């Protein structure tokens, strides 16, 4: 099986804390936080480890927070390839409210990258051998021009690196600008922004996904639909996969779990149907767990057997 | 096509109001409320009218609020058959918050019913002709023992009335104890309570629905699954229908819209597939509208054509 | 001691209910409500009963909800004088959320009054003997022109009825338009709207209250200041009374409790200082109780002894 | 006038961000944060600068966040004396919600301190000259036994350093076990915990404060009462000062502003009355500003002149 790498230009060291109630104005006293790795490509690599594969996370790390992020990944046996950055690795906050069981997630931008740190990141990307898979996932941090992202993807593709993209906004449009992306996973809002129109008719999501494939921007578009599962589109096929009717506990990590699973199937040269089913299995398996926990192998396997 | 009736033991006159912000402790200044008909069977009858059918809503009404409830339905050209009750028709509250666009729904019990009044409602039901359809939908109000609900449904079936049930808790178990219910529509929570186990495995919902059909409790069970659509089960068939991937504006009225649609299909002697498809079409069409608005005919048709393509 | 009456043109039959959590979109299942009398003058009369006095509540009542409102007051031994109205007595909602201990209060307008029902209400007001006290408190319902309120107050004053006013907005301005009001109790926001300017300097509240007295609109202005107590102003005196440093549990009914207490002191021809102190004692005593419960005699007495 | 120092065992580099709405489950997109100095003693020193005085903030700083904390204070011309700590300076989060204008404050513990680092902080404190003032303010970080806080304050007093304490829980009890504290500023909750009883009667707060003075634990106790101002107690005097009736915009920084003000008055050997008046003036001036902004000189002066009229 081909090697798998992920790229996260905006990683984070996330804090998970607990407080008894939520209300404005006053000080909410929060428990000592539990630190967890954060960022699109980093979580894709973690999900892949859970599913029994291996993926190397490429990312910039800065300061004590960056060192702790790398430390956490080592304890999870997730291989990494890091670039030391000047700006310190930023922190997002996950707050669990005990009285209500609700969770609040505050997502701020990643640390800045200068031109030289991005150059070093691109250097690590181009050390990846031909045929191997690269998952570019997450937001675009300050300090990086959009064209630099497109140029990185072009350079990767020129030497046979197979690129998978999961992002949003201008970053997503830019990653698809040159085209020939192997797989892209917009959710519904992300798809709507990408094709720049509202998707209000029953057939709109399918047609918008097909329009992306037909343009040559992506060979495979998997539109993820939250509890409705996903719609996968090829030049030859359109497949909708709906999760089993089991209550979601928490949706955190659903997208990254789905992406890790589909990446593994892509690495196996699986059918589109098998890929999307395994993606829905993993994304929905992720929901079965409280808080930030990612998909487990056993839950994904069980849901996949049901979908099959 | 047969006549359709609905029964709502706990109707309400609902107030819908607007306020700029929501926070505790202080007085939230709310706009003069707009009043709307409330209650399971009442809303099923309203959805049926939106879909071009006709259904008579049977319910207790009391006091000035009850009079207004009745007046509102006449304005909507929904036929009613009412029993005057001693306890005044109760009110639920729907609050739209301007700053967030969020809606809050405070659902309180229906007015009390005494034994005489329930017997009067029973009398109305038994005036329904054989072969007609009766949809019993909504909560059980104070004053009514569960054994009386069982007796009403049993009495109604004795003379060829085809009963459809949508309820929850002990009222749903009581309504199904008789058996031979034409159709029951539990959502996932209601199904879990009905079979008294958590449904945590992928096939649990289907197996639970089949268990109800196989035991003889219901001829058809449609488990509605929110954005996932519905799973319909017969002695012969099992199907899941998922709605198209369109954004839900508001979920209020989804269940009652779905039940109204399935009831119309049942009246037409439709297949299980056609019935569940029309049900999901109507339920999901309801979601396309803001606030409490029920499914519209055109939106339901558009989704159904898609599901039928 | 002189007789005391209250007038409530917009009464309500309030529902108090409990639900385990609060969140939007879904159905919040609420317990069978406990019904309680509502409306400014009605609650002033209830507070007066708690403090050991007697006040007759004048108000319109309509439908089964109106009958239950009258029924509740009878069980509280609060004497009433009612006018049967066509429009049914409206309902406000008090929601207690079990998980957080928070309470949410949704206040909607009162029922409409037609010209003839208002005429009957005015008739009951003018049956009040000279020297007796009338507390006009609460919002103005639909169907009643502002001038009708001012004309009612004028007619009352012409036959020696001593008027106390607690209201807001255009209704408050109108009640003060003719002047010679015995006592008015705006809170800070209400004062600001009345004098039509923002009160941002340390001395502004005092000066605004004094400006009302000096204009002849009111003989006594007591500006209530929430946890800061109240500032009472006369032609000869300015007195600030601050409550004791005890935690407030719920603020519901604080204003009406204060008004009932000050009304009783006014009926006793008490000093301004004694009046304001007893008002703060009752308002703050009200806060000591959870939910909607009004001031108790024993708590008010205890706080009054402290203030003295 | 004597030199003023502050000690913050649990400093922070706080992030202030903005988001349009607050709701659970979904990702809330927050703006790139503005960083601000955090911590009790640190904020006391900042308020002192706003009021025209000078105070040296002593604290542990670690990692890049600690470097930024130090850099921010230098930009504000607040003198510091720091100990480099192994554990990186922690971050609290202040979230402004645009739709409601509300602010949410998530307060997490400070970075850990080992025994060596605390001894280094102790060394800094004992370099303070006799007769100077030290304000110990804020929470106790992980890694520090309560007996070490008691020892530091005892050691500091042994050589004429005048200690002012603002803290909570066991750290406050520990800080007062020594006795002869120049000034303590509990709020109502902190006072209740300190004397270990609910303060439910009108005179309970005054009696509790007097009990602390009379036992010798503190020379002055100022119980701060939020919008009700403060009650100040001496062996000789007892006074309550209530702020003017002006609307509070935001309460963040009220306590630290009040402590900074009272500290400056203590340095000037002011009367209890003048000290508490200036304290309430500064605390209430702080409330006049949005978000985290501390008291300003002019607003504090205006309120103080009013209180002094
Ligand atoms: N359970 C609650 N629900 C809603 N608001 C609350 C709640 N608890 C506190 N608040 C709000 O927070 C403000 C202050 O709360 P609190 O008593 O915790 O003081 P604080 O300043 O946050 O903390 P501290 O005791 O450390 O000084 C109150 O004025 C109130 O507005
Ligand atoms: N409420 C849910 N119930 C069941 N499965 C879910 C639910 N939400 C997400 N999933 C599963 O997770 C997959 C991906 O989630 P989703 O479509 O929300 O993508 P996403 O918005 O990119 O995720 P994320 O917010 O984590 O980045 C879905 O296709 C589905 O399989
Ligand atoms: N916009 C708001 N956001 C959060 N809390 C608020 C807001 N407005 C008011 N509150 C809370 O409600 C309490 C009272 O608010 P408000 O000024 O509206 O007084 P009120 O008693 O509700 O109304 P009224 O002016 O009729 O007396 C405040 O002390 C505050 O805690
Ligand atoms: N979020 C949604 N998106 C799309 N369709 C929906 C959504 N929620 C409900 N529906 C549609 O409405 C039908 C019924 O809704 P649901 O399964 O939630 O039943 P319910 O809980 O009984 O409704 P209710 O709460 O109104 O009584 C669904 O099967 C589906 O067709
Ligand atoms: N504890 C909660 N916190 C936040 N939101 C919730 C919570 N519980 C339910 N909701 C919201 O309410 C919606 C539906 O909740 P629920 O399962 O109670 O169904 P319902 O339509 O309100 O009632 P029913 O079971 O009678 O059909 C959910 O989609 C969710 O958005
Ligand atoms: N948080 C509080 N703590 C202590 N006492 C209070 C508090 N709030 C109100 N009071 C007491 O109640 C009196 C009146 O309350 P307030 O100034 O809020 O008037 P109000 O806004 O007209 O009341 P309401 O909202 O009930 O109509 C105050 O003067 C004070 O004595
Ligand atoms: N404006 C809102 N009000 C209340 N709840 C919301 C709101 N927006 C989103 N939610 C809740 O958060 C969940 C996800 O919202 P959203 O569309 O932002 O997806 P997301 O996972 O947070 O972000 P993303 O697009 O990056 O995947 C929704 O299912 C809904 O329950
Ligand atoms: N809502 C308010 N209105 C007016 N002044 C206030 C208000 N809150 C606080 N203050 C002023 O600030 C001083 C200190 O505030 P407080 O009594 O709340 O102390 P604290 O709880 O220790 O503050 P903090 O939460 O910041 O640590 C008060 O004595 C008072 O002067
Ligand atoms: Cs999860
Ligand atoms: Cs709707
Ligand atoms: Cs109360
Ligand atoms: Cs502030
Ligand atoms: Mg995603
Ligand atoms: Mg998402
Ligand atoms: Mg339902
Ligand atoms: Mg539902
Ligand atoms: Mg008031
Ligand atoms: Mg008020
Ligand atoms: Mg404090
Ligand atoms: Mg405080």
């Amino acid at each position: 099986m081909v090697r798998i790498y992920t790229l996260t230009l905006a990683p984070s060291l996330d804090s998970a804390t607990i407080t008894p109630q939520i209300y404005p104005e006053g000080k909410l006293r929060c428990t000592a936080p539990v630190f967890e790795p954060g960022g699109g490509g980093i979580n894709v690599a973690r999900a892949i480890a859970h599913l029994g594969g291996s993926a190397t996370a490429i990312f910039p790390a800065g300061g004590a927070t960056g060192e702790h992020l790398v430390s956490l990944l080592a304890d999870e046996n997730v291989p990494v390839a890091t670039v030391e950055a000047k700006d310190w690795t930023r922190q997002n906050l996950h707050v669990h409210v005990e009285a209500s069981g609700e969770q609040y997630r505050f997502v701020m931008p990643g640390a800045a990258l200068n031109e030289d740190e991005f150059r070093q990141l691109e250097e690590q990307v181009l050390e990846i051998e031909s045929g191997a898979i690269l998952v570019i996932s997450g937001s675009l941090p300050p300090g990086v021009k959009l064209e630099k992202l497109t140029q990185l993807i072009s350079a990767a593709q020129k030497q046979g690196i197979r690129c998978i993209v999961d992002s949003s906004g201008e970053a997503l449009s830019a990653a698809l600008a040159i085209g020939n992306i192997e797989l892209v996973k917009p959710n519904q809002k992300e798809l709507s922004a990408l094709v720049n129109r509202e998707l209000t008719q029953p057939d709109d999501v399918r047609k918008a996904a097909q329009e992306i494939v037909n343009s040559g921007k992506a060979k495979r578009v998997v539109v993820s639909l939250g509890p409705q599962g996903a719609l996968g589109v090829d030049s030859e096929n359109c497949i909708q996969v709906v999760p089993p009717p089991v209550k979601s506990q928490s949706t955190v990590g659903a997208g990254d779990s789905m992406v890790g699973a589909m990446t593994l199937k892509l690495a196996e040269n699986a059918s589109l149907e098998e890929m999307v089913r395994f993606g829905v299995a993993a994304g929905s398996a992720a929901t079965l767990n409280q808080g930030t926990r990612l998909c487990s192998h056993d839950d994904t396997q069980k849901i996949y057997a049901y979908l099959s």
